[PDB]
């Protein structure tokens, strides 16, 4: 099993629209910070970023290279991992977040696209609960009205 | 969030049809055991179980009470917990299996379907970690021929 996908998804109490606008554009208690820039199109608007970051993930300091895109028309995020500890073990690593109207507000998706180097290594699991720790913390900060 | 799927997702190289009755039919390392009973639809063939299992889960000792039911044409396998130290946490948690071609072997996705019973709930990680292991172990032991 060297090929798979991790997902977490949630129900969320909000418009699909606004609550993808949020997740684009936004916990100090982990340990984290970034260096990098952002990316332009050609009509010099910013469509992306470049991140390096520093943080602590189960009390173990780390390092990502991280390039960022969007898709406003089906209010998807990508994060492509190129460089870092998690590179240690995965020869690919995305993450993929979806936000859609509840057939019926609105389900997020967090999505972790891996490739393992080999079969020791993990399936990162650390990874999708700190994102869905993260998804659900911020949620819990937005309400209606 | 309170309604929430967790998902693990291989690919497998076997047979999606092959892979779904391997799984349907069947690691001791993992303490447990069940009792119960087989269902039958009415022409007397067995088409699922109800079983209560006594398991030990990160090192503590549990049970649950699961009915199962397949789906052979949709490859399918549906495991329903109505009872045991899941639902402390959960109103409702549903296990689903899928097995289908790779567009391009097969794909096998785990599904944990789940509702807290409140906001201090965790979401089952645990489990996720637990079938995706479980599916992984069973799946080196088979081999092409
Ligand atoms: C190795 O995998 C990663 C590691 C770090 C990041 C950085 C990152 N991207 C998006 C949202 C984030 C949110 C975070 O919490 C505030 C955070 O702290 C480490 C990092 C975040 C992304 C990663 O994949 C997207
Ligand atoms: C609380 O959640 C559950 C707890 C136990 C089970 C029992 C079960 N069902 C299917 C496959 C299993 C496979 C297991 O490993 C061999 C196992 O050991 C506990 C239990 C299994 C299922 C559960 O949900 C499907």
């Amino acid at each position: 099993g060297l090929v798979g996908k991790l997902v977490t998804q949630l129900e969320v109490n909000c418009d699909a629209d606004i609550f993808y606008k949020i997740v684009k554009h936004h916990p100090n208690v982990i340990p984290h910070f970034f260096t990098g820039v952002q990316v332009t199109k050609g009509d010099g608007l910013v469509s992306g970023s470049i991140k390096e970051w520093n943080y602590v993930l189960e009390g173990k300091a780390m390092t990502a290279v991280e390039e960022t895109t969007h898709a406003d028309e089906t209010r998807t995020l990508t994060h492509h991992i190129t460089e870092g500890d998690a590179m240690k073990d995965y020869k690919k690593f995305d993450v993929i977040v979806e936000t859609n109207p509840k057939p019926n507000g609105s389900v997020v998706t967090y999505s972790i696209v891996y490739e393992k180097i080999n079969e020791d290594s993990p399936a990162p699991f650390d990874y999708l609960k700190f994102f869905h720790q993260n998804i659900v913390d911020m949620s819990a900060h937005i309400c209606s009205s």
